[PDB]
């Protein structure tokens, strides 16, 4: 039992390297997208604001 | 004490693959959140625009 | 053989569980993140809706 227990063991072990690699990548690349929206939603949250201070003063001048 | 060390592994190993098959589905599941946010400021990429101008347009009218 | 290759078996586990704990931890952040980046996505698209309306009429009045 044991030296065939170790054996699968150590093979699983061996898979797991490129798993973590990926699993790892993966997260890396959603850090990316989730970090570029929280900075395109300042983006759309300033200028919406601020042509909202535009709209304002044209219908305050009419 | 080999064969408990052992038994400890087999466990700490199961545990370990199950723990990585939820973060990979969990991850896929972001990234999905992520590439819809994507799919949310492209319409703002283009409603900005199209107001950023046409406001610009009743500016210069008057 | 078993000897080392047991303890070595302790190590390279040992050392996976805390890269997955903290890719763990981040995964959580991220999505957390990518929740709030998406949940304020829908009032930033009702406040661009309310100024779509106002140039309908600046434009009529023009």
């Amino acid at each position: 039992e044991l030296l065939q227990r170790c054996e699968s063991l150590e093979k699983k072990t061996a898979t797991f390297e490129n798993i973590v690699c990926v699993l790892n990548r993966e997260v890396e690349r959603v850090a990316m997208t989730a970090e570029a929206c929280s900075r395109q939603h300042r983006l759309d949250q300033d200028k919406i604001e601020a042509l909202s201070s535009k709209v304002q003063q044209l219908e305050r001048s009419i």
